[PDB]
């Protein structure tokens, strides 16, 4: 059984940057649709695979990548950004965005570029690559997540679906990405990090 | 080379069904982004064309189809609706409807429901299959025009992207939908319908 | 439990038109390839699921909708030739692809360019359409079956994977098409299409 | 406009790993196929650019982008293998495989699990990736080719169709792969490292 876990901080606290009425809306109208539909597909998942059909299970895929999806990427969303965050990584992520990405404002651009970029509804991400030792920027559709997709761990993500930016910035979703940096939890991109490296 | 067609009525005229802001915006900066861009496009698969240039025209074609779809779809989107709108259709149109569905109400049930469904940002469609002479309900993804992709002839589209809602119904994409009913010009629909049977 | 159905004629009762040696690596070790890795898939699952643990259930899902798709599509298809086959149906079925087609051959070219056309592997299928009362053909890409993805149920497939036909007619997916409509057991495709009227 | 290149070696030469027979097939008929279908969609594409018609452009994107990249393909394949192929690469590009993989022998491993790996028809590529400068080892479906679809510049290739193996190896896509190992042209990988980090 999943459930919609705790905002980490008030709705109104990371104004002026993301304002209480889109962060309501996103966690308790969006996020909460994602877990209950998650939790009746895993269901209806589990009595087709005791049945052994094939046709029902192959049916339920397109509602578990995105309602399973959903949960996982809001979910990393919320820890992401933080009243008291902005500013810059420090210690062993900020030399692996070096390492990477030539600085972090060279950092910055790309993952600026890479979510604006998205086609539609998606997230852009910063995910470590295990197979590799190194940070990579991915852009995923839909709730498609970075990890089951792709394979690559997430660290730091950033929802354009519209229901993200359009109440506050309307269709200038570049002013949501400058003003997104501002809140980023970067205290837990370096924990997400430090994990992997174990 | 291609222009932004203009709306043949007002920005306030479906009110209180679609609101003044949400018209402004969806034509003025999120139909005119799409055309600009297309034009920006073409000139280039053009170049890449002439000198047989395969990667650079395999590169444009997702630029290309949701720039170039993009301004399709909003155009027809923008005939689709009407001050004067709403109600039923009447003569060959509503025939067709009922031997296809069963009753407008039904019709509208399936078509209201493959908008709702659409995951991520998309369009439900009425379309037209040519080769059964039929009535067909389609969805597509992001901007992805139905006779490009599908071969169906468009008839009536319902953006169901959260940008042309959001600011009035926010989440609740039925509310939306709903309403909607209410302004659909079933005069240019069924001159739609005229025209292949033609 | 999932197990290779027993093929219900021997390997070289096709010849001349599919010979013994495809229908025996098709068979034993194409078709046995995709209900092992069913079978392996299905218990990864089942133990992802009771974990709880989402990312896992999206990873698995390629592999189960391959191999799940593999092992219906080849289990349909076997059945759906005989070495007793070809020639017309009778009935019901034949009226529905006259109602449906306009008569066996065109029912005949329809499919033949369906089948032809895949680009890559996939297959043709003659489904019905139990949400509108009519027979449709659909094509599929790689083992993705016509039920789980499309809705149709399916009544007469057609590999044109090249494993189906390229020892024998090598290129000539053409040649192998004209060759197949020889075995086909229209006896089964009557039976499948009676199901639904159920 | 566009050429099936001449293989620069006689069909029989790349014995007993790869027969005269495919080598013959794969290059007039498989290869010749691609050139031509590309050379017909590209001037249908120039009309439908001459007459600002996006409809028809969006239709013929399929079959742009599988016969387009199926040339570009099959031509870096035949220049990837050699009658004086084999064994393992020097100089530079030894250098740069073993600070990306470790060794020959996990590149090898790597890049033939990408290749067996690949479900239904496609490439496995090992492919340089300019803004990182580093080697990685992408996988396309179908025709899709890696550069106009990854942005990756295309170093070494190998076809996993089932035409190019089929013949001589059956269902064993494995034994195809340890033996195209032993005709890969280092020669002209290394040219093509050479020319990105031009
Ligand atoms: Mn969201
Ligand atoms: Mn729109
Ligand atoms: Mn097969
Ligand atoms: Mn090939």
């Amino acid at each position: 059984k999943h459930s919609l876990p705790d905002l980490p901080y008030d709705y109104g606290a990371l104004e002026p940057h993301i304002n209480a009425q889109i962060m309501q809306l996103h966690h308790s109208k969006h996020h909460a649709a994602y877990v209950n539909n998650l939790n009746v597909t895993e269901e209806k998942y589990q009595e087709a695979l005791a049945k052994g059909d094939v046709t029902a299970q192959i049916a339920l895929q397109p509602a578990l990548k995105f309602n399973g999806g959903g949960h996982i990427n809001h979910s990393i969303f919320w820890t992401n950004l933080s009243p008291n965050g902005g500013g810059e990584p420090k210690g062993e992520l900020l030399e692996a965005i070096k390492r990477d990405f030539g600085s972090f404002d060279k950092f910055k651009e790309k993952l600026t570029a890479a979510s604006v970029g998205v086609q539609g509804s998606g997230w852009g991400w910063l995910g470590f690559n295990k197979e590799r030792g190194h940070l990579q920027i991915a852009a995923c559709p839909n709730q498609d997540p970075l990890q089951g997709t792709t394979g690559l761990i997430p660290l730091l993500g950033i929802d354009v679906w519209e229901h993200a930016y359009y109440l506050q910035y309307k269709n200038v979703r570049p002013d949501y990405l400058k003003a997104i940096w501002n809140v980023i939890n970067w205290e837990n991109v370096t924990e997400r990090y430090m994990a992997c490296k174990k």
